[PDB]
């Protein structure tokens, strides 16, 4: 029920005592969905943010910086891995990961499943920039739950898998669970590469130490953290797990470069640089790394 | 009960404890305790901005102070002009090579303050090595004789050139450099300014500041002399005996700093 020149106000549990403000200029979308809340919003034209969504009281995309997470979430996996063909996104109903999955000549193929329909209906209204991939024939778009769609995915279907999910407290908490990271191990095949919504390391450290481990103990051979720069998340940063499969291969340091691509230069984030600086984490959480 | 930072956009800290707040002779000073359920700890700002918290002001104090000192080839004389909560003194004072540093903040209520709410940040203030003086600091870079200092260090809320003639020929100048986010064309303004008044280098280096506006700063790491590539350490801290305490700041994350977000590069490369 947010109203134009109101405020949207964003605190939250997993942050005690911190709180993110923004004015609304024109609310766009403001409801209950099947299965969470809803909100699109114009925010303030003399700020720089544009457009925001947030689902369930969170902001997850802002037209200023969407590009951050999505290069780096499609980049850092793509250029890990030899020949990615078949690729699966999990959640990413607003396109921004497919967009840059597409980027990628060697895709002949991008499964997309988000669990909720309006999310994609909503960014297709309201994203375009960030939704016309979606509507691109190299993609499938499904609306369903990863959980059920991964389970029921032959062995060795995909190259990449991207978990670009939503919180572990809403409709994408297993997607931090046990049945489910076999299931991605299971289905990729064998040079194949995971990453995942990654958390951040001055609000869930424990948990990022916790996923670690345990995507290791399932079986995929190596787990790389990469920090980015998000403004709009809590405590500005958010990070990745990349995983691979296969033993032996070093994410960190990017096995098809993107400069050798013709795509490079319409990046606004990543390159090959970035992608080598952003496994460096603060002493404090090196230990991910090692 | 909350600390509000404000077009259109606020962020906000909850108040459990108001431990100071009044105008000063130069700005407005306010301390407090914030939540005891969040990590933040005590938390500083002046002029209605952070400044400084209990839980992050390792990042920005470490980047400073070692990003520039282990650029230098031997650092034994330093500034720090602004500096005034004693946290860019703590790193200096780690390096052995450090003889003596000097630092000069405007503000002394600001000292006052961070000696009796920050004493994890300030003890450096009593350091022997150290001169601790309340005063302009362009006005102190006017009055100081030609190669004086080996690093000179803008911790901070015709000088330019002061500090290029007040630096040594290997002198190394860093300062806060604002956000990419918030502030990329002053920053690319300061990095020409700074190129064109002298100085041979100028390279931004990145960090992670969860506490100040869109999470990041960053620092000009200005070198007076040619040929010096500030992005690589030159003195790398693993082989000096303090690497270990260091909370955020390694060789990596020295490296990795000036690494930029490609929409930002111009500013580096
Ligand atoms: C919007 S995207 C986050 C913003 C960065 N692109 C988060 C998506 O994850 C979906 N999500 C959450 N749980 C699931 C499950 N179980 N399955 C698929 N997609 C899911 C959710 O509907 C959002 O669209
Ligand atoms: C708080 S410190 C920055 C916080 C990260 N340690 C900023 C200090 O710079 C001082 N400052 C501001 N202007 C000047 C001048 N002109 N000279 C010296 N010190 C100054 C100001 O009083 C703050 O204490
Ligand atoms: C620590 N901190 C933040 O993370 C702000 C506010 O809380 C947020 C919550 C959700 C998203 C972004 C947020 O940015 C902060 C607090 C006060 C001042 C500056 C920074």
């Amino acid at each position: 029920e947010l109203i134009s020149g109101g405020w949207f106000r964003e605190e939250n549990d997993q942050w005690p005592g911190q709180a993110m403000s923004l004015r609304v200029e024109k609310v766009l979308y403001d409801a209950p969905t099947k299965f969470q809340h809803l909100t699109i919003f114009e925010s303030d034209p003399k700020g720089p943010w544009g457009t925001v969504m947030a689902l369930d009281g969170c902001i997850q995309v802002t037209d200023y910086d969407e590009f951050v997470y999505h290069e780096v979430l499609g980049h850092t996996s793509l250029c890990s891995h030899p020949k990615p063909e078949r690729v699966l996104i999990i959640g990413g109903g607003d396109g921004g990961v497919l967009r840059e999955v597409l980027r990628h000549g060697t895709v002949e193929h991008c499964d997309l499943v988000d669990i909720d329909g309006e999310v994609m209906e909503q960014s297709k209204q309201h994203f375009p920039q960030i939704s016309r991939s979606l509507a691109d024939p190299r993609a499938t778009v499904r609306v369903g739950d990863g959980l059920a769609f991964v389970r029921q995915t032959p062995d060795n279907t995909y190259d990449v898998v991207i978990i670009d999910t939503t919180d572990p407290a809403g409709p994408a908490s297993k997607l931090f669970g046990e049945a489910f990271y076999k299931d991605v191990l299971r289905i990729l095949k064998p040079d194949g590469i995971c990453c995942n919504q990654g958390e951040s390391i001055w609000l869930d450290l424990e948990l990022i130490e916790k996923m670690s481990r345990f995507i290791r103990e399932t079986g995929f051979a190596s787990v790389q953290y990469a920090l980015m720069h998000v403004p709009t998340y809590p405590c500005g940063s958010i990070g990745t797990l990349v995983c691979s499969k296969k033993a032996g291969v070093d994410v960190t340091k990017p096995l098809r470069p993107v400069e050798d691509m013709p795509f490079a230069k319409d990046l606004k984030y990543y390159d090959s640089e970035m992608h080598k600086a952003s496994f460096a984490l603060p002493r404090f959480a090196r230990h991910i790394n090692n």
